[PDB]
RNA sequence: GGUUUCUCUUCAGAUCGCAUAAAUCUUUCGCCUUUUACUAAAGAUUUCCGUGGAGAGGAACAACCCAAUUUUUUGAGGCCUUGCAAGGCU
């Protein structure tokens, strides 16, 4: 045997799987920075006049 | 009692081998009509060219000097009192 037509096999591969039909993705970050200046109001996001 | 040299069995931990091949399978890659033959990395399992320890049998070559301080060549023996022991003695 001679691997050769290693992407495109009789089965769906283990790397094609986990990209595309459901297998577990790394999914590192999550929301890393997200924080408002401490000039701005919360309710309207833009610099605030009266604290 | 020894050494050398062949065959077989068994166990291999040691860079088993200051050397280094191939095959099979699974992952990823490169080739791109299909299959041989392949490109190159990881992991797993075998084969092959060699090696070490132990045991058994065969054959060949050799042989049944301190006595003078610090130790071991003596300060060694004798008397008195009390309940051999202690002390005083010579």
């Amino acid at each position: 045997g001679k691997r050769q037509h290693q992407k495109d096999k009789m089965y769906i591969t283990c790397a094609e799987y986990t990209h595309f039909y459901g297998g577990k993705k790394p999914d590192l970050p999550q929301t890393n920075f997200r924080r408002l200046p401490f000039d701005h109001c919360s309710l309207s996001l833009q610099p605030f006049v009266y604290p």
